[PDB]
């Protein structure tokens, strides 16, 4: 919902005469004269600066030829003319108009709320009022008595050394407006200049995901690449290598036709602050790991790029596991091709020509099977072989488990080892401690309603309450959880404004207004001051609702279950569903009491509304109390006692009359 | 804030007569007759015991000669006198006075709240009233009637073989006062006697985090030279040592020369109660710590004095992690100590010539590659080898995993493997328990949030919410938790006092008063009382602030968004920033009802104060009433319904009627 005349002309727009107008009953708004009207040029609101789309009642002068009906009949003319009508202004002079013209229709087809973007002026023509005329009062100081369109673009005399360039804001600036200005009537949505993308579009979502699934793939395949020597054989890797670069820069270049959200939770839409803010917030890294080994290293920052965009993912629960094992994964990984290279380094000493004994891939390669034999130094165990048992190490090292069949001997690799020892041990503890409270998450509110059954039935064992008691009092509670799945109303309708609670307690009644044809002449004042006092209840088989210890007073309506209305010992109406019980509010004004003894033959769900909070409603809305009085039929009307009369026994009465 | 007079002279002080003085119309404070005019020397309390600078109202007795304009002129004189008015006391005489004199100026430069210290007598001339005149009643019971100046130092007759030296406190005082005294006007703020240095500064947090550094490093090297035994070649590190020590010598002595906290959370400062509590607090230890194999393991208690030091440090969350991975760190390097020591102990026995076969060192020895050598034993392992396998060795004990290439297998290894067991398992529970939750006490805030959000999505899928309200109720979850980040104002203004959180709620303020001008002529009264009242709202868009349901009784201000008042359908006035719209409450006394349609075209921020609550502030301070309704303007009088007429369709009404 836009009316699309102020939202976004604060900071743009100069001065102007917005009409919009309506259009049924002889004035209404002309609205803005935005832009310079402050103090200095008219009226201030309530008057034709407001209202009067046809401006009048600032006159202040006598109603000569051109001050009758040229510019005040261009105001509901809405298509063109260039006429000069009268409308006081500060100058105390027979004003007259210099402007311009600018239509536009609706979006709801009624020809309402047109664009009119006018200008106005006093001084081009001539001052001619007598008021002051020593001299140069009216006929050179013209030139300074004008507080108007002129303080827009040239605020100097209209003479100037100049005939036609001064006139750009009264004579020729209607290239400047038209298409310039915001719609007269359009819907309110967040919306972007164009060629730009908003950040939670179709479009953006499966490249985020593309991006996240590249930069898994690359934190992977780099270190491997690095650590162990690959080659060059398989084109393949080459040429996807070279498309995963291409489209990691086509994004980076795409980052700049996006929307990102700024202070306060709005969403930014214009080009220049876009641009900066990408630019000092993440060029400097994009660009570096965009585009020999450290290279590589360098390239890895498209992992921080994830990082940066996280806020997007997680927040869901399963989500989070999957990241927690995936960068379990890849740490363990990373941590497989560090092991990896100081295996490769230590292996083969290079100041003599022998074999270091100690290593870890020397013990590899003995358990194996396969040696290092010398023709320098070649044959050995094979890369995948070498790849999985540094990862397999890796593995017994993080999880904290430790086999022993592959362990650290020499020197550098206790170090490494007490290094990544320390580091797994963080991550195993922040790690797992996130994934088990992410899971018992949800077992917490399985676990809120076990604690309510087990502290039911210890208060009902503690006391010895009979059988029956307990087993209604267990059924009930099963039932309330049953329908009431840990959801508590009175927060959420807590945490809610007070329009949105009445709407949606609106929405919640659903079943007694627009299935009941009584509250049907009621559009929205009614419905949304009588929902906020209707109260759900759920009655149990058995449950006494109105007996004989409360007095009749709330208007209850029935949307589930059956109820029957005992009057001494047995049973005069049957209640269904959408059947009102209750006694009548609006015009006695009185109180009585149980005339029955209303029973409820199944689990019941009943609309109470009290009585104070009833007649005061209506009683506000006259004209609804009329329908609620003349379409409300009470089904059991709880107020008055029935001649109620039993079949087959005055027969042996009148038995004894004749016997006795 | 302090007009240092009482803060600190009950410890020290005596009889004194601090007059303060005020002057600007008669006569104002004279207060502290302090030390000893209790109910025996003057009047009490709304007297000249606590006003009337320059004394009077109790004479009792004539006006001679001496009796007018002595030392009643010597007070407001403030510079020296020793002349003898008289003043009324107890003992029914003509008083006169021996005294002392002392000035002091201000600090607001005002020459007000003199120190004027005086004593006053009335025994040392003469008493010459014959109210008493038999025999030795005022002419030898003079020595006894007195209660002043006389009770400070020499409590005995005038003349006890003595003439000037009795002269202390009446005559001869001066050099016991001046400087002596408090001064009269100057600023509350924890202060320190001459060379003593608070706890909180910016040289001992430095002197703080320098001694943590230090023993830091101690922790870490003595241990290692106690039990790696090393050289003294480099006289670097002997020289660092003594560096160190003499660093913590002069730490101990400084301590002499801070202040602590003491019983109820103050500064205590005085040299005397500093110095024996830090004696009998610390000074055993950190002498015994601060001055051969034994000396090294007492000198390590500067850890215990870091250990007492650790209130200052920690709670900050981060530190506490650092924290725990030093001291996790520094157990591992000390079980490395004690793990190579043994080692060391075990090979080599020394009742025959062999080495053990057995121990760790033998095994490390033989695994590694450099062998034990007979030429008495010597030749194996380097120390860095040793040492990084110990602790390499301790490492895997202690982070549970475990290896076995280093295990125990000797008698005495099993047992201290044993209660290494035992200590690094309570070490691995605590330690990881604590990080673990430190981690967890932010993501415990994140976790609220998302419980609330999870809470309000299950509630709108339960009941089947269309989408719009769905959508809505999302949105405003989302911008009340952006603006309102888990902090709760409810709490932390109940927390705290009244007066305070009467000037948090000014400040939270802060535009509808600075801003509007209208609340300007209010100093610290009116603003205090209205700012606990005035509440804000957020207000969603298309939300019905005002509509026909609620009747206007509330005078509202806008500080941020727009509003439009609609009137049947139609807009009359739109609404920005700084635009107070309501009803009239101070000169009408009546009641109303919605005259329009009011919407909220952007999300929007009120500052609502009900109407009970508005007028009877502004009738309390009738001085402000008349400011605020001199220079209130409503900008949306939201009380008279206006003349609403629209533009272009009249024009078919008079078509018609000249049609019909
Ligand atoms: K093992
Ligand atoms: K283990
Ligand atoms: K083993």
């Amino acid at each position: 919902p836009q009316n699309t005349f102020l939202e976004n002309i604060v900071r743009r727009s100069s001065e102007s005469s917005f009409l919009l107008g309506n259009a049924q009953i002889v004035d209404w708004p002309v609205v803005y004269s935005n832009d310079g009207f402050c103090k200095l040029s008219g009226y201030h609101r309530a008057d034709v600066m407001q209202k009067s789309s046809t401006c009048s009642f600032m006159y202040g002068e006598l109603t000569d030829k051109k001050t009758i009906e040229k510019v005040r009949q261009t105001f509901d003319n809405y298509e063109s003319n260039c006429f000069e009508v009268l409308l006081y202004k500060k100058n105390r002079t027979p004003v007259w108009f210099y402007m311009q013209i600018a239509p536009i229709r609706n979006e709801h087809e009624k020809v309402v709320l047109f664009l009119c973007t006018f200008k106005d002026i006093t001084l081009f023509k001539q001052p001619i009022e007598d008021d002051s005329t020593k001299g140069w009062t009216k006929f050179a100081r013209l030139t300074r008595a004008l507080t108007n369109s002129r303080s827009v673009l040239q605020q100097l005399t209209p003479m100037n050394k100049t005939e036609v360039v001064h006139k750009h804001s009264r004579l020729a600036e209607v290239l400047q407006l038209g298409s310039d200005i915001l719609p007269q009537y359009k819907q309110e949505a967040p919306k972007t200049p164009p060629h730009i993308i908003l950040h939670y579009c179709a479009f953006k979502t499966t490249w985020d995901w593309v991006i996240l699934i590249l930069t898994f793939y690359t934190a992977i395949m780099v270190p491997y690449n690095v650590s162990f020597k690959t080659k060059q054989n398989n084109i393949a890797w080459l040429v996807l290598d070279s498309v995963v670069d291409v489209i990691f820069l086509v994004d980076i270049v795409l980052n700049f036709h996006t929307t990102f959200v700024g202070p306060g939770g709005e969403v930014i839409s214009d080009p220049k602050l876009i641009r900066m803010n990408y630019l000092k917030t993440w060029f400097v890294i994009d660009l570096l790991s965009c585009l020999f080994s450290s290279l590589k290293v360098v390239r890895l920052l498209r992992l921080g790029r994830v990082a940066r965009k996280l806020d997007h993912y997680l927040e869901y629960g399963a989500a989070v596991l999957v990241l927690l094992v995936c960068v379990f994964g890849l740490v363990a990984h990373w941590l497989a091709c560090i092991w990896y290279s100081i295996g490769d380094y230590e292996v083969i000493d290079e100041v003599t020509n022998t074999i270091q004994i100690d290593s870890w891939l020397y013990q590899l390669a003995l358990s194996i099977g396969t040696p290092y034999r010398y023709n320098i130094w070649e044959g050995g165990p094979s890369k995948d072989s070498l790849y999985v048992s540094s990862l397999y190490f890796t593995m017994t090292s993080l999880t904290t488990i430790g086999f022993g069949n592959i362990a650290p001997t020499t020197d550098v690799e206790k170090m490494f080892s007490v290094a990544m020892m320390m580091v797994g041990s963080l991550l195993y503890a922040t790690i797992f401690g996130n994934v088990t409270t992410i899971f018992q998450q949800m077992y917490a509110n399985t676990n809120r309603y076990h604690e309510m059954l087990n502290n039911v039935r210890d208060f009902l064992k503690l006391y010895q309450v009979p059988k029956g008691l307990s087993e209604r009092v267990m059924d009930y509670i099963v039932s309330t959880w049953s329908m009431s799945k840990g959801i508590d109303t009175e927060k959420v309708l807590s945490i809610c404004p007070k329009d949105m609670r009445a709407d949606i307690c609106v929405h919640l009644n659903r079943k007694v207004f627009n299935e009941h044809p009584a509250f049907r002449l009621a559009s929205d004042g009614c419905l949304r001051a009588l929902a906020v006092e209707f109260q759900t209840i759920h009655c149990a088989p058995g449950d006494l609702i109105y007996h004989a210890g409360e007095s009749v007073d709330a208007l209850c309506f029935v949307v589930s279950g059956s109820l029957e209305v005992i009057q001494d010992d047995e049973v005069v109406a049957i209640l269904g569903k959408g059947d009102v019980f209750g006694d009548i509010f609006w015009k006695e004004t009185t109180l009585a009491h149980a005339c029955a003894n209303v029973r409820a033959l199944t689990y019941c769900d009943l609309h109470i509304i009290k009585r104070e909070a009833l007649l005061k409603v209506l009683d506000f809305y006259t004209a609804f109390a009329n329908s609620f009085s003349r379409n409300l039929t009470l089904t059991c009307n709880l107020r008055k006692r029935i001649i109620f009369r039993k079949i087959s026994d005055v027969k042996k009465e009148e038995e004894e009359r004749l016997r006795q």
